[PDB]
């Protein structure tokens, strides 16, 4: 049912009025929005911005520090163990004691070393024993700590502690001396870091990756420095616990050459806590910043550098712990990109220098460098294009002050690189190589950008920036509304109003005539496809229940109810769905929910920490946005073949028309019949016209929806969409408590931001839909207005044969303007222009020279007739350029660079247990391999991730939790949940999946017991049976050891757990499909809250409650066994005992046989495929996305266990064809019988970026992956 919803009345809009206005507009001189690049222009822009920056910020003489941990290495480094730690600590304390301190930091250092050296044997035994053997003593209260009362502490040392317990300036960038000093320092550091210290996939890896990358980087100083920093950060993390952060600690590494002194600090579990330490090292080559060192104590024929008290937060610590892996993966990505670019391996010096630069970037995680690289990502294309917004970007480069010497060196390198690029083979950024294609340079800068953790973003400065941006645009909207009236701003102005004012053409101010004409131009195309438009609109299923869909019960994040304190509650979508279902009496449809929540105001907030991009909104706002998005996505999919890319063929189709039109030549007629030969040229603009802008007006869409012609017979749905757009007009923006407290704890901008809120917890914002999902609506509007500009231009110059073709993919948009230039370069064209301008065609003044400039000016103005503004910065216009088109097509093709997923895998883990996070790490590297990563790079990433996971859980050989110590089976043949080699290969993981090791093992084990009846095969079967027993004990693959999960929600305990288990057992069908009714959907959603895999996702960013909460237990009692919390060693021993006495049974054999039978012959293909190399140079092709692959599978399974009328009706409703369901079962069971009982059925139960040659078959994808195994040499399968 659709209610009457007023609707809108059509107005009389004539294209001739717009054409006349365009004539009047073009009759005068207009300025261009972009500046020509010349090299000199970029250099003067840099100089002027340098002078302005020097004037703006106060000048400082002493640069700040940038090395969080300073250390030096002369010899090779071996990982630190307990006995090595003992010997190192003793030697280091002796070395410190023989010295003479100078400053309070040195006095504290000497005092702590002297206190450590005088500990008794009992304390030393307890200082290094694990928790099991640990005993509290007088001087040692926690495993790796000791106390320090005031008595041993000196007066000065205490001074440091009291100073610890108890304006903005920048460097002189314009000065040549500061730049020279910073460049010299960073060059010294980098040169020290580069100094040397003194299956078939395996074959290809050892031939290429292990030889030219890992063998080269194995001997460098940066490799061992990264390992040393990993050890130091591991020791710091071990000290960040709740019970250990209160006391001091001392550690040593590298034969007594590096020492770490940990001071008392607030535990990192509570947010905003900094672990404080002092690092003391013998001064030598490496991460040494002598100026920023606290002291340099003198020793005979030696120097000992003592750093200042370094405070490192949580995310910085976690980033430093994985800095070496991030640097290695970035270097591997650069290695792959170099091989792609040039076809030859990088030499020694190039690889060493790029690895040193990546390591230095990964060590120093600073906001300034992250912003600098983010800006450079767009600065590079803007400098290679004929015209662009480069000054706006160069001005953005100086937003923040330059504090450390690292920022000055990076800025100097960027300035040199940009000036070299604009003068124009493209120079590199951290080496002496010139790339053949600048896409390699863009990828290099992108890899550098992704080396910075996505936790740096946010802070309290970024949230303030986005808040002030929103408030500034809201205040601008209020000013415009009071200046022109409420009605004119909301409903838009008319053509004659704009003609009279000649100013209303601005942002947050649209023209009704423009909207109507754009809708008419869209309807021109839309009329021929009315039937399919109506079918697609009706196919959105507006009648199905709202909360039974997956998008409405996800973890997206929505605003809750307003509280008594007046602040909006951030919460989860599923929680709000549960709340509504509990308060409601049914499960309403989309339109019914909109009817119920039409009167409620739209409230909005900002996500706490997950943050500028997510304006979380309440349920009614989401419902209205979903109505509008469903309608506009339904009507917009039909013209996706030509204008709205979702796709590549549309962009290819537009370019083909442009090139063909340019190939043909044109003649213009004359009154004297003297045809004039015109040369056709093309100009390409890469504009981000359709991004969401804070300054905008949603109300325009109303009129658009009023005139957009669908095939529906009634106007009920159109009026409903218009009413939803009307209700999403006004919103109640809410202050975040963090920002409120930060501001409460004087600036005029802050003052005016405060007056924007009457009550200090909320203020009204109008016309800004606050980043809500209206992407399809915005893209459709942009396409319609581009078509309107095309029509206006064709009406403006009928005699001229100009060309305009546009494509809109996501936020980016490509405009191609085909213009006419004189061939003879004579005055005949200007003579004709003069004749036309004298004949009354005054608008021909702007066509005299540079027709494409006037074309773009008119296009930008026509877009401005709405709220669309082509961003001055970030738009780049170039002639017909193969590289430009190639990078545009690549950015349209490679949606996400694989290096983002690669670095992300080491940065975050689920922490649900060894198997779970190992699977997640292996899955992320597989997804990156899908995204375009070379198999060798993905194999390297897999190795690094698996090694990190093994280090975390002590599974690697020669560690406490090694399965081979007790399980009497080889580490390779051990099941994955108990520690299992868990390495395999990237090909096996990508093709088969992320669990094949267990089945292959089980399968062979079954065979090993079926034919030879060997004892070890029976042992493996016993281990598998033990895992199945543990899984049976655990409540909702073969079997998983349960690991402790640390917690918490409003409705998470609405029903008892035993009732949930009983309901899940009784209503089996709801496990496979979602229950439509409210009384059962409520219980299903409550069950979804208690799922362990979801709680870890809601709190995955919790400050330590997840990040180090379980990186602390590691070797404690965290596993579940026999209803007890026990150590992993105890679980391994229990598994060994169970498997030793396990006796084979017929039922277990049947279960194992069924599981093996259930688990495409992907492994068999990889064994049977043959690959032989050919001596032929590799060729790089365009990147293209492919897919790797009657009733739905769950519906038939859901139908199988249907026992009541409600369940059977629900499985009808969710199924596409509810009639065929029985037939499916009727055959499916027979198939099972040829391969029934409930339990057997219960246990029975990808976009890939490739080259253009690859087909859409999964075998073709696997063959391509096999071909891409060699970075230089081609392969034949």
């Amino acid at each position: 049912y659709i209610p009457d919803y007023k609707g809108m009345e059509p107005i009389g809009a004539n294209i001739e009025d717009l054409v006349d206005y365009s004539k009047d507009w073009l009759s005068r001189a207009r300025n261009f929005s972009f500046f020509e690049v010349k090299g000199t222009a970029v250099f003067e822009c840099f100089n002027s911005n340098e002078a302005n920056h020097c004037q703006r910020y106060p000048m400082s003489r002493k640069p700040r520090n940038f090395l969080l941990i300073q250390c030096s290495l002369i010899t090779s480094y071996k990982p630190a163990t307990t006995l090595s730690d003992q010997i190192d600590s003793r030697r280091a304390c002796s070395y410190i004691l023989n010295l003479i301190p100078d400053t309070p930091a040195s006095y504290l250092i000497h005092d702590m070393a002297y206190r450590y050296i005088n500990l008794t044997r009992e304390d030393m035994i307890n200082y290094y024993a694990p928790r099991i053997q640990f005993k509290q003593t007088q001087n040692v209260r926690e495993p790796g700590t000791f106390k320090l009362t005031s008595s041993m502490l000196r007066a000065e040392s205490k001074a440091m502690l009291d100073l610890l317990n108890n304006q903005i300036e920048s460097l002189n960038i314009a000065s040549h001396i500061v730049q020279s000093e910073s460049v010299s320092l960073i060059t010294k550091i980098l040169s020290d870091l580069e100094l040397n210290i003194t299956t078939v996939l395996d074959k290809f890896f050892q031939n290429e990756t292990q030889k030219y990358l890992i063998d080269v980087l194995k001997k460098t100083t940066a490799w061992h420095i990264g390992h040393l920093i990993r050890d130091i950060t591991e020791s710091l993390i071990a000290h960040s616990g709740l019970k250990r952060s209160k006391y001091w600690s001392l550690h040593s590494y590298n034969n007594g050459n590096v020492i770490l002194f940990i001071l008392p600090s607030k535990s990192l579990e509570v947010a905003g806590s900094f672990i404080r330490f002092i690092t003391v090292f013998r001064i030598g080559p490496g991460l040494v910043d002598k100026d920023n060192l606290d002291t340099i104590l003198i020793d005979g024929d030696s120097q000992w550098g003592v750093s200042k008290v370094m405070s490192i937060d949580l995310n910085r610590l976690l980033a430093l712990n994985i800095a070496f892996e991030k640097a290695l993966i970035a270097t591997a990505t650069w290695f792959q990109y170099y091989t792609e670019d040039q076809g030859q391996f990088p030499l020694q010096y190039a690889i060493r220098s790029v690895f040193a630069n990546h390591f230095l970037l990964a060590i120093c995680q600073k906001m300034k460098l992250c912003a600098i690289f983010d800006n450079l990502r767009y600065l590079i294309p803007a400098v290679t294009s004929l015209y662009s917004g480069f000054p706006s970007l160069i001005e953005k480069l100086f937003e923040r002050p330059f504090k450390s010497s690292l920022e000055v060196y990076i800025y100097y390198n960027i300035k040199s690189l940009l000036v070299a690029l604009a003068q124009n083979v493209y120079p590199s950024f951290m080496s002496r190589i010139v790339y053949k294609h600048y896409r390699s340079l863009i990828s290099e800068v992108t890899t550098c950008f992704f080396l910075f953790e996505k936790g740096l973003h946010g802070n309290m400065n970024e949230e303030a920036k986005i808040h002030l941006e929103t408030v500034e645009w809201a205040l601008k909207f209020r000013e415009k509304e009071e200046k022109y009236g409420e009605s004119l701003v909301e409903n838009g102005y008319m053509m004659w109003e704009l003609r009279a004012n000649a100013e209303l053409a601005e942002q947050q101010l649209y023209c009704q005539d423009a909207i109507e004409l754009a809708a008419i131009e869209l309807n021109k195309v839309l009329a021929t496809k009315s039937s399919v438009v109506a079918n697609s609109i009706l196919s959105k299923n507006w009648e199905e229940p709202y909360f039974s869909q997956t998008r409405n019960i996800s973890l997206k994040g929505m605003s809750g109810q307003v509280q008594e304190d007046g602040h909006l509650s951030s919460s989860v979508t599923i929680i709000e769905a549960i709340r509504y279902l509990s308060n409601s009496r049914h499960n309403p449809s989309l339109l019914k929910l909109y009817e119920e929540t039409r009167e409620q105001k739209a409230m909005a907030r900002i996500v706490r920490k997950y943050d500028r991009g997510f304006f979380i909104t309440t349920l009614p706002t989401r419902c209205r946005l979903e109505i509008i998005e469903d309608y506009y996505d339904a009507i917009a999919k039909n013209i996706s073949e030509e204008y709205i890319s979702y796709k590549i063929l549309a962009i290819q189709g537009a370019l083909e028309k442009a090139l063909r039109w340019a190939s043909g030549e044109s003649f213009i007629e004359l009154s004297n019949h003297k045809f004039i030969r015109m040369k056709r040229k093309l100009m390409y603009v890469s504009a981000d016209a359709t991004k969401w802008s804070p300054g905008d007006n949603s109300a325009k869409f109303r009129r658009f929806t009023s005139m957009l012609h669908n095939g529906l017979p009634n106007n009920k749905l159109k009026n409903c969409v218009i009413d939803a757009l009307k209700q999403v007009y006004k919103t109640d923006f809410f202050m975040s408590r963090k920002l409120r407290n930060y501001i409460d704890s004087l600036d005029p901008h802050i003052k005016q931001f405060l007056d924007f809120f009457p009550d200090g917890h909320h203020g009204e914002v109008k016309g800004n839909w606050l980043q809500g999902n209206l992407n399809k609506c915005s893209s459709l509007f942009g396409v319609a207005m581009s078509l309107l500009f095309k029509q206006v231009w064709t009406n403006l110059f009928p005699e001229l044969d100009c060309f305009f073709e546009f494509a809109h993919h996501s936020d980016d948009a490509l405009f191609i303007y085909g213009y006419l230039e004189p061939v003879d370069d004579g005055t005949d064209w200007f003579l004709f222009v003069s004749q036309q301008i004298q004949a009354g065609h005054l608008h021909w003044f702007s066509v005299n020279t540079e027709m494409w400039k006037s074309m773009f000016n008119l296009h930008e103005h026509i877009l401005l007739l709405g709220s669309i503004k082509i961003s001055p910065k970030k738009t780049t216009v170039s002639p017909t350029n193969a590289e430009f088109l190639s990078t545009f097509f690549e950015g349209c093709a490679v949606s996400i660079p694989f290096v983002k997923i690669l670095l992300g895998s080491l940065s975050d883990l689920p922490g649900l247990g060894y198997f779970d996070d190992l699977a997640a790490a292996q899955s992320r590297c597989v997804k990156a391999l899908d995204l375009g990563a070379s198999p060798q790079v993905a194999q390297l990433a897999v190795a690094l991730c698996t090694s990190k996971v093994e280090r975390l859980y002590g599974t690697a050989p020669g560690m406490v939790n090694h399965p081979a110590a007790y399980l009497q089976v080889k580490h390779t043949d051990t099941p994955i949940p108990l520690g299992g080699n868990g390495a395999m290969s990237i090909m096996e993981l990508a093709t088969a999946g992320i669990g094949m090791s267990d089945k292959n093992l089980l399968k062979r084990a079954l065979l090993g017991y079926s034919h030879k009846r060997q004892k070890s095969m029976l042992y493996i079967l016993g281990l598998f049976k033990f895992l199945m027993k543990l899984s049976d004990e655990t409540f909702q693959f073969i079997g998983k050891v349960q690991w402790k999960i640390f917690t918490e929600f409003e409705f998470a305990d609405m029903y008892t757990s035993k009732f949930l288990e009983l309901w899940s057992s009784q209503h089996v069908t709801y496990d496979y499909i979602i229950p439509k009714g409210r009384d059962n959907l409520l219980i299903y959603l409550v069950r979804k809250l208690n799922d362990p895999s979801i709680v870890t996702a809601m709190t995955m960013q919790s400050p330590l409650q997840l990040r180090f909460r379980m990186q602390a237990k590691q070797h404690m009692k965290v596993c579940r066994l026999d209803g007890e919390w026990v150590t992993f060693r105890e679980v391994l021993a229990a598994a060994n005992s169970f498997a030793e006495n396990y006796s084979a049974t017929s039922q277990d054999m049947d279960l194992f046989q069924t599981l093996t039978s259930c688990t495409y012959a992907w492994k068999d293909f990889l064994n049977g495929i043959h690959c032989d190399v050919i001596p032929t140079k590799q060729v790089q092709r365009a990147k293209v996305a492919r897919t790797f692959t009657q009733n739905s599978i769950p519906a038939v399974i859901g139908y199988k266990f249907a026992v009541t009328v409600e369940e059977m009706s629900d499985v009808l409703d969710t199924a596409k064809f509810p009639d065929s369901l029985s037939v499916d079962l009727k055959t499916m069971k027979d198939g099972v019988y040829r391969e029934s009982l409930p339990d057997v059925m219960k246990r029975i139960a990808r976009v890939v970026i490739v080259q253009g040659n690859v087909e859409g078959t999964a075998e073709a994808i696997c063959r391509y992956w096999l071909k891409s195994m060699s970075l230089v040499k081609t392969i034949r399968v």
